[PDB]
C-alpha cells in the first residue's frame, strides 16, 4: 500500500484579488483573477502531491467542460482520479472567492448543484490494498460511517504492519457529523466547530472533545495564529506555535495544508510532535503566496 | 465564410464573464456561505447590443479583446449561442480575458460589485487598421480608450470619401461613462447616444437639457440621442426639432441603443427609431436576460 487517498470535495474556485474587502452595496476593482481546482479533499491532494507522496482523488464529479479543467489540473500535479464517482444529475460545483490581499481573509460564495455525494456502495467498490492511509472529510455522515466500518473490518483481517490509517475531518458544526468523532487513528476539528460547541481555546475544546474518540486516537485542533494544538491516549497536551508569514496575503486552503501536512508527517513515522509542528510549517508558507505553487 | 458586402452590423467594445450570485444576505468577510443560485453570463455593451442585434435579425459581430484560456472559451461558445460573428477578436497575448462577480442580496435588492482587473490591452488603431471595412453597412463604437477610437473613426471617413452615397459606412458613437476623455468622442458619428449618467455629471437634469446643452459638440449633420429610464427617450438632429418618445413600461440601455441602430439601418425615421428602440427595451425590462 503506497498510496493515500482523500475522499470529499472538488470545487471550481473563480478568485478576485483585492486590496480590501467591499462595503455592501458598493463597487470595488480587483487586482487580479484566477481559477483554482478547490474543495477541501482536493486541496490537501495538491498538497500531498506537491511535497512528493502519491495520492489518488475520489469524490462526485459532472463531465463537462468544468470538470475538463478540473482533471486537467488533478493531471498536471500526479492526481490519481481513477477513484472519481462520475455522475450524470446535478452540475460540478463552482464558488466566487474574493481574496483581501491586505491579510489574505477570503470570502467565499458557494454553490452547490445537488451533485450527489459518494455513497458506501461507491466505496465499497475500491481496492483497499493501494492505500496506506485514507482521509474523509466529514459531509454525508451515516453514509461515511458505512465506508469507515469497512475500513476497520479490513484491517482486522492484517498484520499490524499492513492496516490501513484513517484520519477523519469534522469541519462544520452540524449534529450530523458529531458521529464521525468518531473513528480513525487521527481526527481533526476545526477552530470553527469548536467555538460553536462552546469553546475557547484549543486545549479546551481539545479536553472537551477528547472523550468522545475511539481508543488510542489522536485529537488535532488548529487555531489560524494560534497555532495547533494536539492531545492523545496519554492525556500529554501537545503545542506548536504558528509560522506566520510576514506578509499573509492569501488564506485559502490554509486548512487544507495544514491537514494535508500533518497526514504526510504522520504517514512517514514522525511523532505528534513533529507532524503538527510540520503542520504548521507548511501552512504559514501558503499564507504568504497567492495558491499553492511556491510551497516546496 | 463569405460575408456577403455591405451586409453586417459591427460592435466595437468591451466583453466580460459576469459571475451573478443571488444570497440571503451580504456575507462577512472571511466567511463561507450558500447562494441560494449563481449564474455566469456574458457582458459588456458593445457585447450585449450583439445579442440584441442578433435575435432582431440583423446579421452582426463584435470586436473586441480577448485573451486565450477557460474564460474566452465560454464567452466564444456563448457569443455563438447567439448567433454572433466572433472572427474580429483582437486576440492577446498578454492579460487577462475581463471577469467580475455580482452580489445580490435576497432581502434587500442592493448589489455589490467587484470589477474587473485592468490587465488586457484593449482594441488599438493598429488592429483596428488590419480590419477590411467592406463587409459592413454600419459600425458602433462603444467608447472606451478615446485617442485610439479617433484614428479609428478617421480611418471609417477616409474610406467613405472614396465611395458613392449607396456605400458609405454610417458610424455611431456610444458615450456612457463620465470621463473627460470620451467627450471628444462627441464630434464622431452621424448618430451619437449619451446616458442620463454622463449628463447628469455634466449637470443636465433632463434629456432635453442634455440635448439642447451638448449638440454644439457633434459634426454637421448628425443626430444625438439620449434615454432617460422611465420618461422616455429624446434625439436632436440638424434641424433643430427635438423629437420624443414615452416610455412602455413592462441591460435595457444595451437593448435601447441597439435597437434605435438596427430601425435606422433599416432605413426608418429617426422619429419611428425612438419609437421602436423604447418599445424592445420596455420588453427587456421584464424580461430575464435577452431571450
Ligand atoms: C496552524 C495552521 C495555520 N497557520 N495559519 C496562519 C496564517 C497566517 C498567519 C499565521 C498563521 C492559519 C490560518 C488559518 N486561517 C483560517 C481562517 C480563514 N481565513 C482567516 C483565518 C486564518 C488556518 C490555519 C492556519
Amino acid at each position: 500500500g503506497s498510496q493515500i487517498l482523500c475522499v470529499g470535495l472538488v470545487v471550481l474556485d473563480v478568485i478576485s484579488l483585492v486590496d480590501k474587502y467591499p462595503k455592501e452595496d458598493s463597487e470595488i476593482r480587483c487586482l487580479s483573477q484566477r481559477w483554482q481546482r478547490g474543495g477541501n479533499a482536493s486541496n490537501s491532494c495538491t498538497v500531498l502531491s506537491l511535497l512528493g507522496a502519491p495520492c489518488a482523488f475520489m469524490g462526485s464529479m459532472a463531465p463537462g467542460h468544468v470538470a475538463d479543467f478540473l482533471v486537467a489540473d488533478f493531471r498536471r500535479r500526479g492526481v490519481d482520479v481513477s477513484q472519481v464517482a462520475w455522475q450524470s444529475k446535478g452540475d460540478t460545483p463552482s464558488s466566487c472567492c474574493i481574496i483581501n490581499n491586505s491579510n489574505g481573509n477570503r470570502t467565499i460564495v458557494l454553490h452547490d448543484t445537488s451533485l450527489p455525494d459518494v455513497s458506501a456502495t461507491d466505496f465499497e467498490k475500491v481496492d483497499l490494498t493501494q492505500f496506506k492511509w485514507i482521509h474523509i472529510e466529514g459531509r454525508n455522515a451515516s453514509e461515511q460511517v458505512k465506508m469507515l466500518q469497512r475500513i476497520d473490518a479490513h484491517n482486522t483481517r492484517q498484520p499490524p504492519e499492513q492496516k490501513i490509517r484513517v484520519s477523519v475531518e469534522v469541519e462544520k458544526p452540524r449534529e450530523e457529523l458529531f458521529q464521525l468523532f468518531g473513528y480513525g487513528d487521527v481526527v481533526f476539528v476545526s477552530k470553527d466547530v469548536a467555538k460553536h460547541l462552546g469553546f475557547q481555546s484549543a486545549e479546551e475544546a481539545l479536553r472537551g472533545l477528547y472523550g468522545r474518540v475511539r481508543k488510542g486516537a489522536v485529537l488535532v485542533c488548529a487555531w489560524a495564529e494560534e497555532g495547533a494544538d494536539a492531545l492523545g491516549p496519554d492525556g500529554k497536551l501537545l503545542h506548536s506555535d504558528a509560522f506566520p508569514p510576514p506578509r499573509v496575503v492569501d488564506t485559502l486552503g490554509a486548512g487544507d495544508t495544514f491537514n494535508a501536512s500533518v497526514i504526510f508527517s504522520l504517514s512517514q513515522g514522525r511523532s505528534v510532535q513533529e507532524a503538527l509542528r510540520f503542520g504548521c510549517q507548511v501552512a504559514g508558507k501558503k499564507c504568504g503566496l497567492q495558491g499553492f505553487d511556491g510551497i516546496v
